[PDB]
């Protein structure tokens, strides 16, 4: 003695709200004493962070508990019959980034090493600041579909063709409309639809909405056209 060390800390620079984060903490360097047992403490602000889990190897142990929002006490134990190694991560914390914020702080304090003779010593923290920022999903921009014609006029039936929206973003699908009133619903993979049970020499008319995942719906393209 006397034994001093420091813990270890790694994380990404940089995260999402809606992500998960792992938090990898370990021992930095520890001098005059061997660790079998290590417990720690993660700060975090609650406003930024939400904690999840805490995650480890096969030969370590880990019980992890949240003190109150904003600190997790993580209590590390080798089960090799070994001390735990330095220069590792030895628990991983999971948060989830919650807000947009810069240079959020993680900082491990309360930290200590528990020796052979479970005689424990205190071991300075660490911290680093990370980035939350903003993850938002495309903007839905609900576009009509293109070039709507009949691309055959037959006697008892017709057959029009078109070009996908503008805009494609949550795109999903087409509605169709016969004088008026639905007929059909498809796919975004279909550029084709044949109303079928015509009438020989009759007019009518045929429209089409583009539907988009968030449940809009186009402008109609029409047309009006006599049968064969």
């Amino acid at each position: 003695a006397e034994v001093t060390g420091s813990v270890s800390l790694e994380a990404l620079e940089e995260v999402q709200v809606g992500e998960n984060i792992e938090v990898g903490v370990g021992i930095d360097e520890l001098v005059n004493a061997e660790a079998f047992a290590y417990d720690f403490t993660l700060n975090y602000d609650e406003n930024a962070f939400e904690y999840v889990e805490a995650i480890s190897d096969d030969g370590v142990f880990v019980n992890a508990k949240k003190i109150e929002d904003g600190k997790v006490r993580v209590l590390v134990s080798s089960l090799t019959g070994e001390p735990l190694p330095a220069k590792e991560v030895l628990a991983k914390v999971v948060l989830r980034a919650e807000a947009k914020t810069e240079g959020s702080n993680l900082s491990v304090t309360n930290s200590s090493v528990g020796d052979g003779e479970g005689l424990v010593h205190e071991i300075a923290g660490t911290e680093k600041t990370v980035n939350i920022i903003e993850g938002t999903s495309p903007e839905i921009v609900v576009n009509p579909v293109r070039d709507f014609k009949a691309s055959e006029i037959n006697k008892k039936n017709v057959t029009v063709t078109w070009t996908e929206p503008e805009t494609t973003e949550g795109l999903e699908g087409y509605i169709l409309y016969k004088d008026g009133k639905k007929v059909a619903e498809i796919g975004k993979d279909e550029t084709s639809y044949t109303f079928k049970k015509l009438n020989r020499h009759t007019i009518y008319n045929f429209k089409i909405a583009a539907k988009y995942s968030n449940g809009e719906v186009s402008s109609k393209e029409s047309l009006t056209l006599r049968t064969a």
